[PDB]
């Protein structure tokens, strides 16, 4: 049947509560719930479950007109008081959701008719519509499947406006879903979805060349970068790699020596050769990152100057900083301490480790040690939390969360970008611009706020940028060309045309 694919995934897609986190799995949200507006890869949003919207003078009162054909998959309307429920379930959550600014934004969300939806914002958020569009939380489940008029504590049936419909799960082994017939918009031409619980990439990649799977669709974790570059020359096979996603790099703890020193800091942004790293350990299918958010990023076309790989400057700058080498030895000290920085990772991770002793060796050139410490994924989230690291991996989010809302959660001290940045000076008054960014409406204004933040960010080499990643794809034939969603999270199985 050609209207049937089977795909993969590492683990479950989760309850599909469309208001909570782990360990429900975002693109699976997105599968059967629907945002007001929708977002398109020009940056901005249409039309969707809301048809129109007008907005007040002082732009915190916004009025949206919504569809009045629209159902559940459970024949249930939806309508502006099954919206305003749902608003009022999110928010009922508020701490959880701080992350997101919108979160701390509303006011107040209204029906004031079956097709009338009035919210009411603290201030004037220009990135209102924006985030209404994202995956979650501000998607809408059938009120009748609320607990206890709540969603927080939990759903009883996943049901959604969208076009697909989680038929049923089976933990540690798949998860199917189904078209929905009774979609408001457009029948997808695929009818069924089953995707195989397969935690492992080289695993994964076999499963595909047995031919129990049709699909694979990820990050660069998706699958062996050396399989894949061998699958995208094999004639049987259709393989796809997108244009950049987003970024990865390393964040540097500047509260903890010696990656306090700015200093050693910009050493350590000159001792990579990245070109080198991508060659290395994925295969030269990514492209080098100068930069927190690639020139591409709206907001983000500043002329940062980049850190070319010149271990020469990055010698030179630590002997400036007194760490000196002493005799016979490759790792340098200052007051007796040597320069040593603990670079922590999910120890599972074979790309991880790969660039990560890699990244050992292009540091022990330039004097520094760096300690790798591999270890599970839950000690590595607390580390995040908590600063407890010198160095770690971290990635931006992808649109439309770069740069606005990665930037709004810089301020959250319980995440890893706060971490890393507390031990700035100027950090106090990061925080406040990007709070005024997100509030100011002279546009003027809001490109140089965005510019010192960021400008800031690079001359303070808070991150090691390496690379900007690429959706990629493996897939029988049969499927053909497999499209990307404007959002990074998304999987657009709606459109896919066999
Ligand atoms: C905690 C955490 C930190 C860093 C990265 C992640 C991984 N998440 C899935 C990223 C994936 C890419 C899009 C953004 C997305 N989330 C939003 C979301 O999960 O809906 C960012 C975020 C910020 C703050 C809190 C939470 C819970 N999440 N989780
Ligand atoms: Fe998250
Ligand atoms: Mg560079």
């Amino acid at each position: 049947a050609p209207d049937e694919i089977t795909t993969a995934w590492p683990v479950n897609v989760g309850p599909l509560n469309p208001h909570l986190y782990t360990p429900n799995q975002m693109f699976a949200q997105s599968m059967v719930y629907e945002p007001l507006v929708k977002y398109q890869a020009d940056g901005s949003v249409i039309p969707w479950l809301a048809k129109s919207w007008t907005h007040s003078e002082d732009g915190k009162t916004w009025t949206f007109t919504l569809r009045d054909d629209v159902k559940f998959s459970n024949g249930e309307p939806f309508d502006a008081e099954a919206a305003a429920e749902n608003f009022r379930a999110v928010l009922d959550n508020r701490q959880r959701h701080a992350w997101l600014e919108l979160a701390n934004q509303i006011v107040d969300v209204k029906a004031l008719s079956k097709t009338e939806l009035q919210i009411t914002l603290k201030s004037a958020y220009y990135p209102f519509l924006q985030e209404l569009a994202l995956p979650r939380p501000f998607r809408f489940i059938a009120p009748s499947q609320f607990k206890n008029h709540e969603t927080m504590n939990g759903i009883k049936a996943p049901i959604g406006t969208g076009p697909w419909i989680l038929q049923e799960s089976k933990l540690n082994q798949y998860d199917v879903f189904v078209r929905n017939e009774n979609y408001w918009g457009e029948k997808p031409a695929i009818k069924k979805i089953t995707f195989n619980v397969i935690p492992d990439p080289t695993t994964r990649a076999v499963a595909f060349e047995t031919g129990d799977i049709d699909l694979l669709y990820g990050n660069e974790g998706l699958l062996p970068l050396d399989t894949f570059a061998r699958f995208s020359q094999n004639p049987a096979y259709h393989t796809q790699l997108s244009q950049p996603i987003e970024t990865v790099m390393l964040a540097l703890n500047t509260a903890k020596a010696p990656t306090n020193e700015l200093a050693v800091r910009e050493a350590l942004n000159y001792a990579v050769n990245k070109k080198s790293l991508i060659d290395n350990a994925l295969y030269g299918t990514q492209q080098v990152a100068d930069t927190l958010f690639a020139p591409s990023v709206p907001y983000a076309n500043l002329g940062l100057k980049p850190s070319q790989y010149d271990p020469q400057k990055a010698k030179a700058l630590l002997e400036k900083a007194g760490w000196t080498l002493p005799a016979g030895k490759d790792i340098r000290e200052k007051n007796g301490q040597p320069l040593r920085i603990e670079l922590s990772f999910i120890g599972t991770d074979a790309l991880s480790k790969s660039m990560a002793e890699i990244i050992q060796a292009d540091m022990r050139q330039i004097g520094a040690d760096v300690s790798l410490i591999g270890e599970e994924e839950s000690s590595i989230y607390a580390r995040q939390r908590d600063g407890r690291f010198g160095m770690i991996f971290h990635r931006t989010w992808g649109a439309p969360y770069d740069p606005h809302a990665f930037l709004s959660s810089m301020r959250v001290p319980s995440h890893a970008d706060f971490q890393a940045q507390q031990g700035l000076a100027d950090k106090p008054l990061i925080d406040k611009e990007i709070g005024e960014v997100l509030a100011t409406h002279d546009e003027t204004q809001r490109q140089a706020l965005y510019r010192d933040i960021l400008t800031r960010l690079h001359d303070e080499a808070v991150y090691l940028p390496i690379s900007y990643i690429s959706m990629m794809v493996v897939s029988k034939p049969e499927l053909g060309n497999i499209p990307y969603a404007p959002i990074a999270t998304e999987i657009p199985f709606e459109q896919i045309k066999p």
